[PDB]
């Protein structure tokens, strides 16, 4: 048993979803008026951010051909589940919401028929335009429909703390739909002082850009409001996860006349519904591992990834120190992420 | 022995510094042209900011009169010294260069005639203006002359992350002049979004502004570059150093070939010359503190702090759990700073 919570499938062709685009959007997208996205940086890595057996075909660090990850991932590491996150996050737009809306709309769509559809081992996440909080709201009652779609996307751009109330119609729709709410980094991702000065820098920061998440939501009272939900943020580590739940306790203690909507100590909230993948390693002993565990003050909150197909690509059989116990094994490899997605 | 590397000492005015500024500041100050700073935010504590039994003279979270300290902290703990970091820092200001340089200096030399030079338990730290790094060198060779002196500090403000090479005069000026570098946050710290939406989330920000500057100073060399150089980031935590370290060498050894000039292992740079205080409490076990020391692999790397008088004030008594061993609680207490400083 492996759910795998991480995997970066993409579109071949950014005019692949021209075909599901409404007018002005399709002739814009098919005429060339908008190419995509191409990542700030140069990857420094060879297979240009992928591990080196892996190309898409536009080039970006993603896996665009079904058969590829069949062959490569699912069959061969015997996947019960593997979670579809995306990788073209049109929340990256910071203007023409209508376009980004439509483009989320549209993938969605390229998703549904080209990928979920295939294989009855994905299980789909809703892509958006977080920027228009309430279209994405729409797009979310729109998608939830499919049984395979579990939760909605919410990419972490340069400049949105998902806390702040102007997002909470996403959050609602997320909870009256049955679904849960996934965090990843963008091309964009930052620290407070920018993407550093070079790549090995600008990834180091990636955790930076994630654990304001973590804060955000649960000083702005959104654990609190949607008791349904669960959060998992992928990708950022866990190692600095003891920290950010006693941090936020000790300013809860403190601070509780300010924020009286926080009905649960942070860290209580945190081990109840917050999840977070164990990729990428940090090369870790296995008694680090267990001290690591026993800081969280429980085995629930990890969630294994491979991150296919990314250089730093995480085997199912060597990133899990097997001197854990078999009960904490399970919930790593499998146990938490069925939870969370609410599977057997 | 009890060594306290974080205390908060000001002047009562701003109008203090007038007889130590040159025209035409001291027309400027003197009349009021500029009032100085006035934290963004509401403190949520009673004290505003500071200890209930601390006030300073102009309102701010700090204390200005020498007397006070004395017999609130220096005397009733029998400090063997205090590393007096100060609280108004120019480098806040993003524009006049030229007038908040001058204000720097006026503070070190108000700070040297009516601080440093009362009491022989002080070391003092440089302030400066960080914003022009060769006024900043200058006002470094300035004040190392004296023997109190033994660091220059280097304020965390929304916009600065000091690994960029325009700051690197502000590093040869203090390896030169044998002082070693202190990080502080300033009412400037933000996260990637801001400094969140409550008093209580921007607080549990603050450790999200100064991870960078350890990630900034070691991704651009700084260690490498001033080998004589030894770092003290402040009151921001500790817990989460294992993470950040894995975290650094991890992409270190992925990411070499772009960042030749690192001639070791992040974690070695930093378990030999990065120093963490201790305060604020995160409210962990002693049992927990051993873990933790475990992970970071060293127990060279914790220096005790009160940070005197801020309303989570740190008592030497009580912060630091009496199951850790001796060696420990004395590295903390006082070995590890009295190594930093180049003292007994
Ligand atoms: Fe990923
Ligand atoms: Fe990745
Ligand atoms: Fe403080
Ligand atoms: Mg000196
Ligand atoms: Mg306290």
């Amino acid at each position: 048993h492996i759910i795998d919570t991480d995997v970066h499938e993409s579109f071949a062709s950014l005019k692949d979803l021209v075909p599901y685009l409404p007018e002005p959007y399709k002739s814009w997208i098919g005429n060339g008026a908008w190419r995509g996205f191409s990542q700030p940086f140069a990857y420094t890595s060879p297979g240009n951010g992928n591990r080196a057996d892996v190309k898409s075909a536009d080039g970006s660090a993603s896996v665009s051909d079904y058969n590829l990850m069949r062959s490569q991932l699912l069959d061969p590491y015997k996947l019960s589940y593997a979670v579809l996150t995306g990788y073209f996050y049109p929340t990256g737009l910071k203007l023409q919401y209508g376009l980004g809306s439509a483009l989320a709309s549209a993938y969605n769509d390229y998703v549904l028929e080209h990928w979920i559809s295939k294989d009855k081992r994905f299980l789909g996440s809703v892509q958006i335009n977080a920027r228009d909080p309430e279209a994405a709201a729409r797009e979310i009652d729109r998608m939830a429909a499919h049984p395979q779609i579990r939760q909605v996307m919410l990419p972490v751009v340069d400049d949105i703390a998902y806390g702040h109330p102007m997002y909470r119609p996403i959050f609602a729709a997320a909870e009256r739909n049955k679904l849960m709410v996934a965090f990843h980094h963008t091309t964009f991702a930052q620290g407070p002082y920018g993407m550093g000065l070079h790549y090995m820098e600008r990834h180091c920061l990636i955790p930076i850009s994630l654990m304001p998440q973590v804060i955000s939501l649960i000083a702005n009272g959104v654990f609190d409001s949607y008791p349904n939900l669960r959060f998992m943020v992928l990708e950022g580590g866990f190692s600095w996860l003891p920290h950010v739940m006693w941090r936020m306790d000790r300013e809860y203690r403190q601070g509780r006349v300010e924020v009286p909507w926080i009905k649960k100590l942070p860290s209580q909230h945190c081990r109840e519904r917050l999840r977070l993948s164990t990729q990428p390693t940090e090369d870790i002993s296995g008694e680090d591992w267990g001290k690591l565990i026993d800081l969280m003050g429980t085995d629930d909150i990890l969630v294994f990834s491979t991150d296919y197909p990314h250089f730093d690509f995480d085997d199912p059989n060597a990133a899990i120190p097997k001197s854990l116990s078999s009960g904490t094994r399970d919930k790593i490899l499998w146990k938490n992420a069925a939870d969370f997605y609410g599977l057997d």
